[PDB]
């Protein structure tokens, strides 16, 4: 377990990082206190909810659709019968809300418990209704479910090392749709951003969680900001993560 200084890459933004290679159990940690602190996963939960939907047969493949009903949304790309692959990359809220609401709460509870997914607290199934966004809410978006960056890495590793009961075919669908292009063909990067604002503490929850493969070695990682600046988003934290990968993991 190595404590490291990645502050140079964070360019003044408050956050932490954890990279884990489970082959040689090398844990690299920047800001250990933050890395151990549970927060809402926000849209990073789509990694797990995709697998839930696949396992329960709500969806079947990266082409699978959820039956768009014509509702008007400001994001162009949400206004169509988009596939799993597109809904994942566009973080289409209605697609993933419809998906999870076809699954009974006990099945979700048991999968989160099996994955050790943070506090596994789905008690506020409907999410943070006080923000006014109604059905564009859920337990995973600044609501009851909370997970630490370290626990995210532990979950990612369990899934992608094949230590869960999720089907290999379903894991590979997730892998496909999480693949990122980082303009470096000598590393494969996979991940998902998340963005939320913690109203209680007046800080962002900005995430980039995923994995990294470079010549036989795989690193599971989670980068997380808790800055008080609302301009700090998951996309911004993904930039930071990419800088760290290019600097230290090439
Ligand atoms: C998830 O974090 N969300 C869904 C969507 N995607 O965010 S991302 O660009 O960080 O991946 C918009 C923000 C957020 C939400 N408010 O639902």
């Amino acid at each position: 377990v190595n404590i490291v200084d990645y502050s140079d890459c964070f360019e003044g933004i408050s956050g932490g990082a954890i990279f884990c290679n489970t082959k040689n159990k090398e844990y690299n940690i920047y800001n250990k206190e933050l890395i151990e602190t549970r927060r809402s996963p926000c849209s990073t939960f789509k990694i797990v909810s995709t697998l839930i939907g696949l396992e329960k047969g709500v969806i079947n493949s990266k082409e699978s659709v959820m039956g768009y009903d014509g509702t008007d949304y400001p994001n162009k790309n949400w206004n169509k019968n988009l596939s799993l692959e597109e809904a994942f990359k566009e973080s289409c809220v209605w697609y993933y809300k419809k998906l999870i609401n076809k699954v009974d709460a006990k099945s979700v509870q048991n999968i989160l418990d099996d994955l050790k997914y943070g506090n596994c607290d789905i008690s506020e199934w409907e999410g943070d209704l006080k923000n006014g966004k109604g059905h564009l809410n859920g337990f995973w978006l600044e609501s009851s479910l909370q997970i630490s960056p370290k626990e995210q890495v532990q979950t990612m590793a369990k899934i992608f090392e094949g230590d869960t009961n999720f089907k290999k075919e379903h894991i590979n669908i997730l892998r496909d749709i999480m693949a990122i292009d980082v303009n470096d063909a000598n590393i494969n990067v996979y991940g998902k951003t998340g963005t939320g604002f913690d109203e209680k503490n007046k800080r962002v929850d900005a995430w980039f969680v995923g994995m990294l493969e470079r010549e036989g070695d795989t690193y599971y990682f989670a980068i997380k900001s808790d800055d008080s600046n609302k301009e700090i988003t998951g996309p911004k934290v993904k930039e930071i993560a990419i800088n760290i990968i290019k600097k230290y993991y090439s």
